[PDB]
């Protein structure tokens, strides 16, 4: 009956069995199934897609089509009634730095991107969505509810375009619509190096055989480097300040400029790559460009994997870490390494950890100038504030010394993202990321909240009283029930995010299960997992073991005061130490002596 593999959007299947290095595309990781976890393939389906017409149309598409006998609520109405709040006082996470937020976003961009469709980059269909708020084909606009303030100042809707799907660019009736993952499923620094050979070659410094990445030849972080500019026009980063006219950066990932701390994180990974490569070269003068690009790329991939699994995941998953991600037992070629469709929503727990302001700090970690603290919404697609307002060092001090927002059932997403989000082509700081998330859940054919509770062996509330006990919140349960009518219909993003956090974690039981399963799979299903025998030497792993975000800052900035534990909330100078006391990455176990 069922086939195995639709697809024209394959590049070239050209696997070197003897290769010590990853492909850029993620092909050839699994020997038995070589396209497994490759980029530009369908997101994995842990559960069958749920569409209004069983094939492709989202729930909420046809006004007269219920879900389980109830109209699905407007995404923007759920956002206004449940996700929004006014008072930023007391919202900050008393034991997570802002870098905890920022690393989450970095790891997400390494693992998944479902890009919006393109059957019109030169069309009236392009602007007919924003202009006329007309639903059709890939235009699935987020309509405003009657009492919405934006109805008064912004028109009838927020334009929204359906995510791209695998096989055919326009129509496809082969089976259910499957959304694409444009990046590699492996935790492999694809966001630094790219997931397509072309982008991957557009980015490298070939002009020297030192295996360095291409840099900005127009601005430097006072003796450091900038990501090159995407000189492609029109530029959203130019458009936010036509005076400054500073373009977006060019990274392995097209999202790198979305906000200034993401652009900052990415800058450090371009720079850290050079610091490793040059260290490699001074130690192995005989090695050519490739061995230094490929080998440098392999240590950085290993760095991300370690920071993610050693430092990041244990303070997300808390008491649930050991349950879902037990100590590593080695590579299992039967594990599916593909990112699931649901994971791309689960991992959006990060939107509730984003605070309303970003700060630039000085060597005493004190306000940097008179406009040191800036509203987050002024920093979307903002590269001019890095280049013309003192490079990345002051932002990096903020990442260390400021705190993440804490998820709060009564203060979910800051209005900087819920009302003032900036998106390219669109001209306003007027988008709602929460509403977008809910619309996207439906766009992607997501099973509802109880399908996912069932998937994770958790109770399935069917009444108001049921929902109250699971959320441990009467008022929140009552608002969701008024909007959704049955818990079966709660969109996974808001359902999962609404659950009280697990002991010593930052997500509830459902998300702990979904995130935990996915992370276990991307480690165990990865033939190039840093700690898989034959990837690194027993001695390198003693030394790759040394790596730190604390150390990565010290070694690629002019910052000399850092916490040891950079994801915990750190207050200067009390919880801060001098850089000298921080275990460095001894690359002596990479020393090559052939002759
Ligand atoms: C200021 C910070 C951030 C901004 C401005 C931002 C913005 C966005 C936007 C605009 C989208 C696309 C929404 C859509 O069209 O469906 C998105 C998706 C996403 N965000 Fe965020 N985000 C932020 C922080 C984070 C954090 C901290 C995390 C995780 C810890 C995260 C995880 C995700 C994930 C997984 C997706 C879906 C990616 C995909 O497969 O396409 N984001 N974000
Ligand atoms: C690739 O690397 C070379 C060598 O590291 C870069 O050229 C150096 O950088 C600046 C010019 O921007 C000069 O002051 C140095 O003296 C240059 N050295 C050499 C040996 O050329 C070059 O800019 C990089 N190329 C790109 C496109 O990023
Ligand atoms: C490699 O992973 C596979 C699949 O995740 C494991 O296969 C499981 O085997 C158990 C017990 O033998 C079976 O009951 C299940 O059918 C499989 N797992 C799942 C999730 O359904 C396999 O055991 C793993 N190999 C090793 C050595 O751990
Ligand atoms: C644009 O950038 C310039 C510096 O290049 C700055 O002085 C000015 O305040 C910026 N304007 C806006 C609206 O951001
Ligand atoms: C803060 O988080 C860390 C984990 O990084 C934990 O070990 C520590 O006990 C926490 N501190 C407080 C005060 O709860
Ligand atoms: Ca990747
Ligand atoms: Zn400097």
């Amino acid at each position: 009956s069922w086939e195995v593999g639709c697809g024209a959007p394959v590049p070239l299947v050209k696997c070197d069995e003897n290769s010590p290095y990853r492909t850029i595309t993620g092909d050839c990781n699994n020997r038995r199934s070589p396209a497994l976890g490759a980029a530009n393939r369908a997101l994995a389906r842990w559960l069958p897609a749920e569409y209004e017409d069983g094939l492709a149309l989202p729930f909420g598409w046809t006004q007269r089509k219920t879900r389980n006998g109830f109209r699905v609520p407007l995404a923007r109405e759920v956002s206004n009634k449940i996700v929004g709040y006014l008072d930023e006082e007391g919202v900050l996470d008393q034991n997570r730095s802002l870098l905890f937020m920022q690393w989450g976003q970095i790891v997400d961009h390494d693992l998944d991107f479902a890009p919006e469709t393109e059957l019109g980059s030169n069309e009236h269909s392009k602007t007919q969505c924003e202009e006329y708020c007309i639903q059709g084909d890939n235009c699935f606009p987020i309509m405003f509810p009657k009492n919405d303030p934006k109805l008064k100042t912004q028109g009838k809707c927020m334009p929204f375009f359906r995510a791209g799907f695998v096989c055919p660019t326009p129509p496809y009736q082969s089976l259910a619509r499957e959304q694409i993952n444009a990046v590699t499923s492996f935790l492999d620094a694809s966001l630094v190096y790219g997931s397509e050979p072309s982008l991957a070659s557009r980015l490298r410094n070939l002009s020297s055989p030192l295996g360095l990445m291409a840099v900005n030849q127009e601005a430097w972080d006072h003796g450091l480097a900038y990501l090159p500019f995407n000189n492609k026009k029109p530029s959203p980063c130019e458009f936010i300040n036509t005076t400054a006219r500073v373009p977006c950066f060019l990274a392995g990932d097209f999202r790198a400029s979305e906000q200034i701390l993401l652009a900052t994180a990415h800058t450090l990974l371009l720079r850290e790559h050079n610091r490793l490569a040059r260290e490699l070269k001074k130690l192995n003068p005989h090695w050519n460009g490739e061995k230094l690009y490929q080998e440098a790329r392999k240590i950085l991939g290993a760095f991300i994997q370690i920071i993610t699994f050693r430092d990041y995941l244990p303070i997300v998953l808390g008491s649930e870490m050991q349950k879902w991600i037990p100590p590593y037992q080695g590579y299992n070629n039967s594990v599916d390494p593909r990112i699931s469709n649901v994971f791309t929503f689960a991992f959006r727990f990060g939107h509730m950890e984003v605070p309303s302001t970003v700060s630039r700090l000085d060597e005493n970690y004190q306000p940097w100038g008179p406009e040191a603290e800036l509203p987050l919404h002024t920093l979307f697609f903002n590269t001019w504030r890095i280049i013309k307002d003192g490079g990345i060092d002051p932002l990096v001090r903020g990442l260390l010394a400021k705190k993440s927002k804490l998820m709060n059932q009564d203060k979910m997403v800051t209005s900087e993202l819920r009302n003032k989000l900036f998106q390219p082509t669109h001209k306003i700081h007027g988008f709602d990321l929460a509403a977008i998330n809910l619309q996207r859940c439906r766009d992607h054919g997501m099973p509802g909240y109880n399908s996912w509770r069932g998937f994770c062996g958790l109770s399935q509330p069917k009444t108001l009283k049921g929902l109250q006990t699971v959320l441990k919140n009467k008022i929140l349960a009552k608002k969701l029930m008024d909007l959704y009518k049955t818990p079966d219909n709660i969109d996974i993003w808001i359902g999962g995010n609404a659950e009280p956090m697990v002991e010593r974690g930052r997500v509830g039981p459902l998300l702990a299960c979904l995130l935990g399963r996915q992370f276990q799979q991307i480690r165990d299903g990865d033939r190039f997992w840093w700690e898989n025998p034959g990837v690194f030497t027993e001695k390198q792993r003693d030394s790759l073991q040394k790596v730190s975000f604390s150390r990565l800052i010290c070694d690629n900035t002019h910052i000399t005061k850092v916490p040891l534990h950079a994801f915990q909330a750190n207050n200067y100078p009390h919880d801060f130490v001098d850089c000298s006391t921080v275990d460095k990455l001894d690359l002596s176990p990479w020393a090559s002596r052939e002759n």
